[PDB]
């Protein structure tokens, strides 16, 4: 049966990472990476998390089976921090969320319900995107068409190609959105900008899908959704796939959801018992460790307060790196705008450096970067920025 | 988009969990559950789990991701309990195990990776089975066509039908086979008709995909895989889907385990890395907690031997409940032979109460089974036992 399967292509990241771990130049920079990454070089483990973890150590008397939608307070909790307390979609009961899996578990239950449920036949994604995009969609029976996105010349959105781009997509299509600190760009749309896409998105009959991945890492909690909640406003239906990946330093416990948005009660609900079947059909419900970590400290003053510090200052370093990495650049003499740098948000943007210089940059230098010139600015600390800066300075 | 589509089906189990609850009668019994009850009627955290649990508080100092396969020490503990220690098939490197969310989960992946990557078409599956077995490989795309097993009048395992299903099995098609403790009869092949089993795969062409969810509640850990490994001893390839949801009381952690098993090291290697790819698209990587827990647990002489000895205790008590229900239906005046109750494996056999029947019992005296008649062993008392008894007498 599997004598002549053909391997899958190698997995990039992967490759990357053991590239680097082989290296033994002293000296070397891995900004490959796609985990947040504090000024030592860790990735802790929130204090929060730590707390929580112990209240749930200390209180639980069983695993007994989530619900099929996971734990209600989860579910709660996470239509407050995309709508706004006080929302009407929540008041109106208009949303029903499923924990899942991670954003990527989110993603999938999305595509799969989509794909047996509704005439979607096709999604469209930013050109560039995460590249588990297109896989996830791909798996589910799913075409994936592109749009444009990217300025190269100004390392901006280009805006007036999108929207021409998206003229080309049918009344019935999904178009997702990156809810904020667009993967790999750190590129978003302005609050107007949103707003004239929440308008264009309604006459054109698609279907938004947002991937809200880094809430909280662009500006704030409640700005970081402005541009999904100008959608809401405006929007019968929308799906969110949401993670608490990043902002919870939570990663290996797959920790996301799904927000099933409809124009009323009864039809989100009714929908919303067919992607509860296409849960039950991949993995039965989802794991408590993670999200119950969540509903504890969203649900809890005290413990709150502390995650909404720790992810202030997640925030804070990435927008202080942002910083020092234009600053030390031009000190150490680039003589060419990287201002860019400083506008874009959340962990990743593209350096603007070439395939050739990137692969230059590893083999000469042992500084790691994906081949697209993606870099993780959570790589970067005051110590390595210096030598890092050289040597980017020395490819250009 | 949303509109038009029609609700899921209601979804007994949490519909009969809801009648139960509402149920105001004293007095009420829920033999319908799906977990394992203790003699109080609880589902405890295993204290070999809470220790491990402490043990992962104190000492890990990261949430990053895991490989897509999961945690390395987790996979070679799974393959030890599966094929044994010492296995040629360990030996000789033919397996690879990806960690998944819980046993649906990695049904699923199996589903998926033989779909994109092979000629499979077809899944065989035991008449009855899990309801949730069809579900699962038809969101694949995959077709399920059901085989004979249960023999109505003896209350066994009808060989002899069974093998004549299969001959309209084509070579090629997956045979799915409950690993020990067959849901939901409690009717295990002997070790012989096993190896028969074995045999006939072998020269039919059939890819034997092993559902392994109760591993040690049949007879212990290593009779348990008996089946297992005397397909494991005849064929080049197979796949085992696992589930430490019951023997670790782990069910909403999510922990099981997809392996993959071919001629050599190389053809697994590749094979594997479609597998992999078929994760990735779904839910990217697996939740640590569940399944470090297991790990830690099985990895340690100390924590294995309390785990090893809780696990007996269920084994044991559900094989007394067996025993006494037998017994106790004997001495409220049954008159007739139930002995098949005591041979069965597991938590669960068919009671040879009609639907009709089974709806009396709810309705009249507030016993709670599934409407095929199937009854959780675990859901019976010394305490309750004898109003249950009472109660099925009256409705023979
Ligand atoms: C845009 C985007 N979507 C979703 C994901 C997947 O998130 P998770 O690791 O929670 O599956 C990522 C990675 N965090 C991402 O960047
Ligand atoms: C035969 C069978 N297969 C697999 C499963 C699913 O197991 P899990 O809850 O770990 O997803 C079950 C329920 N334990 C089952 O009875
Ligand atoms: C978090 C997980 O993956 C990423 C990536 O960009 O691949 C971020
Ligand atoms: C464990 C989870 O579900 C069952 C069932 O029979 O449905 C067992």
């Amino acid at each position: 049966m599997f004598e002549n399967i053909t391997a899958a292509p190698a997995d990039p990241i992967l490759g990357l990472a053991d590239l680097f771990r082989a290296d033994e130049r002293p000296g070397k920079i891995n900004l490959g990476i796609g985990v947040y990454k504090d000024e030592t070089g860790k990735t802790p483990v929130l204090t929060s998390v730590k707390k929580a973890e112990q209240y749930l150590l200390e209180n639980e008397t069983t695993k007994n089976y989530l619900g099929i939608d996971g734990i209600p307070e989860f579910g709660r909790c996470t239509q407050e921090l995309l709508f706004g307390k006080g929302s009407a979609l929540i008041n109106d009961k208009r949303a029903r969320t499923a924990q899942t899996p991670g954003g990527t578990g989110a993603l999938r239950v999305a595509a799969d319900f989509l794909a047996k449920n509704t005439s979607v036949k096709r999604v469209w994604v930013s050109n560039p995107s995460w590249p588990n995009h297109k896989s996830v969609f791909n798996s589910a029976g799913l075409e994936v068409r592109e749009y444009a996105y990217y300025d190269a010349e100004n390392h901006t959105l280009d805006f007036d190609a999108l929207i021409n781009s998206l003229n080309e997509a049918q009344a019935g299509d999904v178009v997702l959105f990156h809810g904020c600190c667009h993967n790999p760009t750190g590129i978003d749309p302005t609050l107007e900008q949103w707003q004239t896409l929440a308008q264009l998105s309604v006459e054109k009959g698609w279907l938004p899908l947002f991937d809200f991945a880094y809430q909280g890492f662009a500006r704030g909690l409640e700005e970081d959704a402005e541009g999904l909640r100008a959608f809401a406003a405006m929007h019968k239906e929308l799906i969110v796939a949401s993670s608490y990946s990043k902002n919870f330093g939570l990663y290996n416990e797959r920790v996301g959801a799904c927000t099933l948005v409809a124009a009323d009660s009864e039809t989100v609900d009714r929908a919303f018992s067919q992607m509860k079947a296409a849960i039950r059909a991949n993995y039965s419900n989802p794991p408590a460790h993670g999200a119950s970590v969540v509903a504890t400290i969203l649900s809890n003053d005290a413990l709150r307060a502390i995650w909404e510090q720790e992810l202030t200052d997640m925030r804070q370093r990435i927008q202080r790196m942002r910083q020092l990495f234009v600053n030390t650049l031009q000190e150490k003499g680039a003589n060419r705008d990287f201002s860019f740098i400083i506008k874009q948000n959340g962990m990743f943007s593209f350096s603007g450096l070439t395939k050739e210089q990137v692969l230059r940059l590893r083999e000469e230098f042992g500084v790691y970067a994906v081949a697209s010139g993606r870099v993780n600015v959570a790589g970067m600390t005051p110590d390595n920025m210096a030598p890092l800066c050289e040597a980017i300075v020395a490819v250009l």
